[PDB]
């Protein structure tokens, strides 16, 4: 039955019914199923394994790297009535030995365990002789070279599905990169599992991106015209831009404070309180709570879509209207691409950072609703334009390349989703390269159907289709038509570029 969940739901959490897709989620893991759960961070996401752990006999085994964070998940839980504990190598050998006893005696509802502890051959043996309700892999993205913090530990969690096939696995993440969603499925065998996407949308936050032009001038005009005495956060890239901006703001009568990794650990706690407890304070920070936050300003490009979402997301936590306002230019993209180039990072990190940036730039350049593009990155599809973003409200002039997008998508399909942008372009142009003649492509009916345009436009159309996920690359430069391709091909969706 589904309703014992509800009795525990509000006898413990205090919510009268599930939110969005969580009812579906809790039922699937409680009836012994597997699951892929993608949600913004929050105690609603924790509900998805904590509640099933209460519903099924035995202990939920929660895998997480945040061992520093850990000790207040049990503290939170041990006053609701729930029994939970921590197992990791920060512990003394007697203490480690008594959580184990407690585990073996069916005394815990939840066991939080660092990957380091879990993957030890000894630890996996205890589990075999302990009453286990499930495995929850939190922050599942870590298995991936792509999505966030890779960890060498995390891609060994292969083993849960091996040594414990019969026990349910639910993997939950807040960073749902599309290459990363795919890689989690592979490590924890959830290819065959349902994948659940709860909404990332924050409807009350209006999204704006625009061109940098005297950014300190632009900002002040924004703050006075639209958020005169309200609490806001202004993010800057460097510790020096925080300092100087913070006192530039003070100079114009705005109660601004600096907040960075740098100076004193007392002021930092001091700055938090002034923000947390007073009204109309603006904090300037690099990367690093208040229910009352009316805007988030970006005066430089964030490092990623993940970061941008978490940062803008600190706004409007009281459900009321808030603005996310960002300007970038010129030099911001150049400065970034130069650092990627002079970075001493490993090959895959250079590969990840380049698509991170491509993703972000693609969002910055949206010719249609920004929100749709943003939410798509996290695997959420918003059917209709939102009506609360600068693109929606002030539509830019667009070039329609829908017809060309269709030609391109068919071209890659009748050639088997394997040739590269340049080759496809040859076919489109009706050029009898020898690579072409070798595959017979010279008299497919699609050959030269694109002779109308030159080489430069097609490569452009192709990047655009790649960036928006109508094509998928990482075949090694071969382009595959994705499922999303039906949109342009059959369901009337349009490909629009900014007129620029
Ligand atoms: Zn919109």
């Amino acid at each position: 039955l589904h309703d014992r969940a509800l009795h525990l739901l509000q006898t413990i959490w205090g919510y009268p019914a599930f939110r969005g897709v969580q009812g579906e989620i809790v039922q699937q893991v409680a009836e012994g199923g597997n699951a892929l759960v993608l949600m913004p961070t929050g105690g609603g996401k924790s509900l998805c394994y904590q509640l099933p752990s209460l519903l099924r006999p035995g202990t939920g085994i929660v895998v997480s790297p945040l061992i520093a964070l850990m000790k207040d998940q049990v503290d939170t839980l041990r006053q609701n009535g729930v029994r939970a504990a921590f197992l990791n190598s920060t512990l003394l050998p007697h203490e480690a030995r008594e959580v184990e006893d407690a585990l073996l005696r069916g005394d815990l509802d939840l066991l939080y365990v660092a990957p380091e502890r879990l993957l030890m051959p000894r630890t996996l043996d205890l589990l075999e002789r302990a009453p286990v309700a499930l495995f929850a892999i939190d922050e599942a993205h870590c298995v991936s070279q792509w999505g966030h913090d890779f960890r060498p530990e995390y891609q060994q969690l292969s083993v849960l599905a091996e040594r414990f096939p019969e026990l349910p696995r639910v993997a939950l993440t807040a960073t749902a990169d599309e290459r990363t969603r795919a890689d989690i499925k592979s490590v924890l065998r959830l290819e065959d599992a349902p994948q659940f996407v709860s909404s990332f949308d924050r409807p009350n936050i209006q999204y704006r991106v625009g061109l940098k032009d005297s950014p300190k001038t632009q900002l002040l005009h924004f703050i006075r015209e639209e958020h005169p005495g309200d609490a806001g956060i202004v993010y800057c890239l460097s510790r020096k831009s925080v300092e100087e901006t913070a006192k530039w703001l003070q100079a114009q009568g705005i109660d601004a404070l600096a907040y960075h990794a740098g100076l004193s650990s007392t002021e930092r706690n001091n700055v938090q309180e002034r923000f947390l407890n007073e009204e109309g304070v603006i904090v300037c920070a690099t990367v690093a709570d208040k229910p009352n936050v009316r805007f988030v300003a970006h005066l430089d490009l964030p490092k990623s879509m993940e970061g941008y979402y978490q940062e803008t997301g600190r706004a409007g936590r009281d459900g009321l209207p808030s603005t996310a306002w960002m300007v970038y230019g010129l030099s911001d993209v150049v400065n970034v691409r130069r650092m990627l180039a002079q970075s001493d990072a490993p090959e895959e990190v250079k590969r990840v950072e380049a698509s991170k940036l491509d993703a972000l730039l693609t969002y910055c350049e949206a010719a249609t609703c920004r929100r749709q593009v943003l939410l798509h990155y996290f695997g959420e599809e918003l059917s209709e334009p939102c009506g609360n973003c600068d693109v929606c409200l002030n539509p830019p002039r667009v070039r329609d390349l829908t017809r060309e997008a269709q030609m391109a998508l068919s071209a890659t399909i009748r050639t088997g989703n394997r040739f590269g942008a340049a080759h496809l372009t040859d076919v489109l142009l009706g050029r009898e390269t020898d690579k072409v003649l070798a595959q017979g492509h010279h008299q497919l009916p699609t050959f030269g159907v694109g002779k109308e345009h030159d080489e430069k436009l097609w490569r452009s159309v192709l990047r655009q289709l790649v960036s928006l996920g109508y094509l998928s690359a990482d075949d090694h430069f071969g382009l595959r038509a994705t499922g999303k391709s039906r949109g342009i091909l059959k369901e009337g969706q349009k490909l629009l570029l900014r007129e620029d």
